[PDB]
């Protein structure tokens, strides 16, 4: 099964871009 976990990917790909929005809310 590759397409329910491409899914899941594309999920854990954006958590990462939101903890990266909140790193440069810090900094700026």
């Amino acid at each position: 099964s590759d397409a329910a976990a491409r899914v899941t990917a594309i999920l854990s790909s954006l958590t990462v871009t939101q903890l990266l929005r909140r790193l440069h809310q810090w900094i700026s």
